């Protein structure tokens, strides 16, 4: 059942494996998928700066055609002349990945499945026994009535809480949520950190949530980006000022916005 | 095939099979799903009050995980502290239930089924087979030019109108009008009931059409629902109320539609 | 795996068998689904011509069962008295067609498969093999800035463009483009055809496009379609007259378009 819906590439299998067998502690797996709430792009940018800039390779693959729903998000043909000459796969994949150091880390990506999330979360369950992760990570924005000229909050939640430095709520479900659920009652350690974006500015890029949330995990797995928090700290400027002159070129009520979530911001704390 | 969709719980199903011995005649089923068109929530208040009321337990578990799209219909998980603490499985059963007197009946709902209606039907017909179903009933309600100050009409439609004491239509399919169709065609007796909701109320609950619906049901059934019928009484009169007032505050226009509806009304009968 | 998608009418296969004994060449098939972009519902009005003009029976039926989401796009369940009388179910056939001369081709439509894209394409690669297939031909509508009071324009496109007697873009993708990529990718010949609709009347029939399209298909098939060639013209009569008035009778902006598009046309060649 489960096992049916991924296979394994050797070559990348090998490789865990040897890092397997030199280091005891185990893999720290991130992951995060195309396809629930993600304010602000926080994970996207993530998941596009691991992959644009690290060295990587497949170790397992899911069956996204079982898994994707391909009416509803229409994977890009390229036409080139006169006739299709590529065409971009919705793959979903267990990469492995090493950061700025060479330290290798496991990286599970792709479009969130549409389907089958219970057989899905049990499958990632054996990729991560298999592959010895001792803790997996997930992260992405919520939009919060919170001003942009402040800094980004975050809630840290899952059972390794601790390793980021009241509440009861109902939440629509998300394959990595159900797969952070399932993966929490066998035993294993998860953490997840979603970022507090500012609601007027989330349907755009915001890099400072993208940032913040890298800092958190980074700090929290021992992983080291350098490289990744540099072009994200970039972006976080020139963003910073589009966003500044937005609001101080548009509405009175967009600027009675902002102070207004300021001084909510700053009466707390 | 389509015994795969399903598995069977010993406890309900032995229960099941004692009401059986007992009663030749065998059982009703109702079954209704969220997914469809139901104008005024008729369908699902009852579905809510059959749950919350009645003492039941589950006979037969459908494979929700294969025919419940998840990024369509997110289910609930919910947030505690600081983790995931619970999570609303998106269940299809049939369940057992009693009615007020402690008579047995069987109710099939849940989420309506995304996919593979042609096996799902051809499932809830083995099931209908196993348990002695003498009678399946749906149950909806459709958005009509009707007005909220005159009683709610109903459609009772299948192959069993005789127990609710022209026309030539093409509608949009839904799970239950294609088990209902299958059904019928292996020779079951099917009836359906459904309450003619005014258009401009149809997208909040409908206590009166909820009620007539189930009066019609509890009528062709032989079925005693007394509480239920009573609580849908209550929020009825509440509901009135607050219709009346939103037309006598709001708009000539809508003062004119319910008027000229009114009027639609008697002229006819 | 691929052959669980469809099973054959011997009826149907015993007639093509016999084509392709007299006819070392071996067919034409031409497919079209419904459920992507089709401006003016070029592809739609083939389709519809073709399968209430032409004498045709099935020769492999699709499990639309498990390929069409019931739920995304509703079948029609017919209501007559009292009851269902009749369902149209959501169906994906090849099937073996005559052209007004009594010529063999063979015609694949129905509603576009929502999942699966990869076992599917592979699946119609088998019947593409198996009933001596020589040229697969897709064809829609892709809505352009153009005026209605042009020619339509056409992009041939596949491996066949010769067929029809500077360009490099990323297009979501179709079944039918997956399955002529896949084709092409085996060694089979495909042609395209895409018509160019104007924007403005892309969402209705645009019976010219219909037309012309058929017309480079009839020309690059060799089969022949004189009555459905007929019926379109007779179409895009009444449609160019009601198109006019629209514009003749509304906003000058509409005017200043449709001559500024002119004007674009002109100018190019
Ligand atoms: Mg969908
Ligand atoms: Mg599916």
């Amino acid at each position: 059942d489960p096992q049916d819906l991924y296979t394994w590439e050797p070559k990348g299998l090998a490789v865990v494996d040897m890092a397997l067998a030199q280091e005891s502690a185990g893999l720290v797996m991130l992951y995060h998928f195309d396809g629930y709430i993600d304010a602000g792009e926080t994970g996207d940018q993530i998941v596009d700066q691991v992959l644009d800039s690290l060295p990587h390779q497949v170790v397992a693959r899911f069956d996204h055609d079982r898994l994707v729903d391909y009416r509803a998000r229409r994977p890009l043909l390229t036409f080139k002349r006169d006739t299709w000459s590529d065409y971009e796969e919705p793959t979903i994949e267990v990469r492995l990945v090493q950061d700025a150091t060479g330290a290798p880390f496991l990286f599970l990506s792709g479009p969130e499945p549409d389907v089958e999330w219970e057989r899905f979360a049990a499958a990632v369950g054996q990729i991560v026994e298999r592959l010895g992760v001792r803790l997996s990570v997930s992260f992405h924005g919520i939009p919060m009535g919170v001003p942009h000229t402040r800094p980004v909050g975050i809630t840290p939640h899952g059972s390794r809480t601790d390793l980021v430095p009241f509440e009861e709520a109902q939440v629509p479900g998300s394959a990595e949520a159900l797969v952070e659920y399932r993966l929490a009652q066998a035993g294993h350690d998860v953490l997840g950190v979603a970022a507090h974006v500012p609601h007027y500015v989330a349907r755009s890029a915001y890099p400072d949530a993208a940032l913040t949330v890298l800092e958190a995990i980074t700090a929290a797995t021992g992983l080291v980006l350098p490289g990744i928090a540099h072009s994200l700290r970039t972006d976080a400027h020139r963003t910073q000022t589009e966003i500044d002159r937005q609001i101080q070129e548009g509405d009175e009520e967009l600027i009675a916005l902002v102070q207004g979530l300021e001084h909510q911001y700053d009466a707390a704390a």
